[PDB]
């Protein structure tokens, strides 16, 4: 399924090249611009423990957050910063770029690998 595909074929978009954040572009977007730190970002997302979703659709509204402001896990700040408007991307994320050894119960156990599908709807400058 989609997580194994990202393990097998995903790009490593981490600076350290530790495979902590792996990406596949599943639908291409438009525009020379990706979001940069500070931007308000609008997404729809499906996310799940890679073991086997929480989704923005469940709540019938987009998920809204400021990039690089620590409002989302590291893997999002890194991953979404690579995405173009209208893009759909799959991310697979080792715990070091999500909730770590501590976890975040009850939803996230210690040392959890996470998978998302993200659609970048829009972004606006600070
Ligand atoms: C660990 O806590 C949660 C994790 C996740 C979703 C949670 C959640 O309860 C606070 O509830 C949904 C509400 C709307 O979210 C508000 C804020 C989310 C924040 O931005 C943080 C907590 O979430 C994140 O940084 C990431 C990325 C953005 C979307 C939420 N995500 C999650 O880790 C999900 C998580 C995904 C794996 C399946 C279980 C839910």
């Amino acid at each position: 399924g989609a997580p194994a595909t990202v393990t097998e074929q995903g790009e490593d978009i981490t600076s350290k090249k530790d495979r902590g954040v792996l990406k596949i572009v599943k639908r291409v977007g438009n525009g020379e611009e990706t979001p940069m730190i500070g931007d308000k970002v609008y997404v729809h997302y499906k996310g799940k423990l890679s073991n086997g979703f929480d989704s923005s659709h469940d709540r019938n509204e987009p998920f809204v957050f400021s990039l690089g402001k620590g409002q989302v896990i590291k893997a999002w700040d890194i991953g979404v910063a690579t995405m173009k408007k209208g893009e759909i991307a799959h991310l697979l994320i080792k715990p070091e770029y999500a909730y770590g050894s501590a976890g975040s119960l009850p939803k996230i156990p210690s040392n959890a690998t996470l998978f998302f599908e993200i659609e970048l709807l829009d972004f606006k400058g600070e």
